[PDB]
């Protein structure tokens, strides 16, 4: 008997409840961390769940025993709707299968059809347009950026855009945005230890089934639609690519490659791809107006880079240090998936001298990471300095995880990070930006903190260059 890692002593159905924090799930592991240490066992509900904290602890897991913890575990208020399919939720052979698939695809595109990054510029410039026409006023960025990202993933999955005064789009783009809210409530987090007995009540949960099922709908008759056009000959989009795949394994009745598997999947897409994309960029807007000498210097070093002609594009990024910078620390201080998404081992596993059971939960903690101080002079402090040599080079930190780490790392590291460079290079280039509020009475503490953290909204106006 080797045994599960250090933990509270958990009571029956209860389990460690007494022992967690009013606060949230985080503060609760963030407490027993400095009592167990950063690798222990608390028991959520009946179900014991195990919490790496710290770098080196999340490293050995993630990236030494890769395999081991390469599995998904649930998330009590969407498991209803995705119930283990789609690439996000899904494990084993059905995961390895989708994400094979779902890398592949928008790795490429083609020849001849536009590419991500073209997508983002346009993006960014039908953006620049819209903040053009606002002259100068305040505003609150929060619709716009939930708009600038789904549009990414519409422009991947849909093949086309939607202008941002679309109707249609807006109560789509509500409805759905509601639901994040909803699942980093505390309701929420309740709902997570007890769902067994809050199932049958009403709550969040139920909310956020009914608007999940609607994005559901419209994504399936956005699947007709498609099949209808199907030409196999210039597959438009993300769909199309499926659909094509559907075909070849029409013949198997062991391939998941399904309807089902795409619906989820494309909601995937959506629901990780949205708003933690959406929510850094608003909060780097907020920490810019806090931190003006950044803002300027930013913009300098825009101007020495790409002028103020062209459009910002991707490989600016590698010649401008500061800037990559500067993103990397909003992304840190961010932290907007503080505990990330729960794992789950695929085997019993050793881990520091701890035995853990096939398909024991892991919450690897990476906000215990991004604000490592071994890592981080000043872990709680705004400062471009922690990712900065001597020479203003750009310095990879260990510390660093904000997509996580391993196998199952960000599906859309890559795009995201374009996201956040693009938009923020693009804006940047064409306005200054100001706030009523002063800067150093700018509060930055998340209005909400749950599986995804929320900055407080504020106002801003994004004034001319041109
Ligand atoms: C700020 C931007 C983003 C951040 C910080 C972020 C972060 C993360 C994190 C921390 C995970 C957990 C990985 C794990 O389980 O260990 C994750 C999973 C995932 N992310 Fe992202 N993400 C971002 C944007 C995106 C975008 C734009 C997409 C897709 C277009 C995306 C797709 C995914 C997918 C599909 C998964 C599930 C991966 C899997 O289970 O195989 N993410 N993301
Ligand atoms: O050593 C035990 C003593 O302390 C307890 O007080 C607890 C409270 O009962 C205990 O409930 C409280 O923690 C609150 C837990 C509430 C659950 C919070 C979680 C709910 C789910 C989402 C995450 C948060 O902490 C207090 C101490 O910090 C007992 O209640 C006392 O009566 C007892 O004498
Ligand atoms: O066949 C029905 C219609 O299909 C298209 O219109 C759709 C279009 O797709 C579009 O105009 C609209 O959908 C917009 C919803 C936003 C996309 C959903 C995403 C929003 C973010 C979160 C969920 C994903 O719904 C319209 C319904 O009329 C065609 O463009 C229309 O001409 C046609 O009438
Ligand atoms: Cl659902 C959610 C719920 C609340 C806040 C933020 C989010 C969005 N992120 C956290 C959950 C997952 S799982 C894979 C990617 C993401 C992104």
């Amino acid at each position: 008997k080797g045994k599960l890692p250090p933990g509270p002593s958990p009571l029956p159905v209860l389990g460690n409840l007494l022992q967690m924090d009013r606060k949230g799930l985080l503060r609760s592991f963030l407490r027993l961390r400095e009592k167990y240490g950063d690798v222990f066992t608390v028991y959520l509900g009946s179900r014991p769940v195990v919490v790496l904290c710290g770098t080196d602890a999340i490293r050995e897991a993630l990236v030494d025993q890769a395999e081991a913890f390469s599995g998904r575990g649930k998330i009590a208020v969407v498991d209803p709707i995705f119930q283990g399919y789609g690439v996000i939720f899904a494990n084993g052979e059905r995961w390895r299968a989708l994400r094979r698939f779902s890398l592949a695809t928008m790795r490429d595109f083609g020849m001849g059809k536009r590419s991500v990054e073209e997508r983002i510029q346009e993006e960014a410039r039908c953006l620049v347009e819209e903040l053009r026409k606002s002259k100068g006023a305040l505003l609150d960025n929060t619709l716009l950026f939930h708009s600038i990202t789904s549009n990414i993933i519409c422009s991947i999955v849909f093949g086309k855009r939607f202008d941002y005064k679309d109707p249609v789009f807006l109560r789509l783009l509500d409805l759905f945005f509601q639901s994040f809210s909803l699942i980093s409530s505390f309701s929420s987090q309740v709902f997570e230890l007890f769902s067994g007995f809050l199932k049958y009540f009403p709550g969040t949960h139920r909310q956020i089934y009914r608007n999940l099922q609607e994005i559901n709908t419209f994504i399936g008759q956005s699947v007709e639609k498609h099949r209808a056009t199907l030409d196999p000959s210039n597959p438009r989009d993300f769909i199309d690519v499926y659909l094509l795949r559907m075909e070849k394994d029409k013949s198997d009745p062991s391939s998941e490659f399904h309807h089902q598997n795409l619906i989820l999947t494309v909601l995937s897409l959506f629901f990780a791809g949205t708003e933690t994309t959406s929510t850094t960029l608003r909060y780097g807007f907020l920490l810019m107006l806090k931190y003006p000498h950044v803002t300027e210097r930013v913009q300098k070093e825009i101007e020495q880079v790409i002028g103020s002609h062209r459009p910002p594009a991707l490989d600016d990024r590698a010649k401008m240090p500061y800037t990559d910078a500067v993103i990397h620390e909003i992304q840190r201080l961010g932290d907007l998936i503080p505990f990330g998404v729960p794992h789950t081992v695929t085997k019993d596993t050793q881990f520091r001298g701890y035995v853990i059971p096939k398909n024991t939960e892991v919450f690897p903690v990476l906000s215990s990471a991004l604000h490592d101080p071994r890592y981080f002079e000043t872990p709680n402090t705004f400062n471009p300095g922690h990712f900065l040599d001597a020479n203003g080079a750009l310095k990879r930190n260990e510390g660093f995880m904000p997509f996580s780490l391993g196998k199952r790392i960000c599906l859309g590291e890559g795009i995201a990070r374009t996201e956040l460079f693009l938009f923020f290079t693009t804006i940047l280039q064409n306005f200054s930006i100001a706030s009523p509020v002063p800067p150093e009475d700018i509060d930055l503490t998340p209005r909400e903190s749950g599986v995804g953290n929320v900055p407080p909204s504020y106002q801003i106006r994004f004034l001319a260059r041109h």
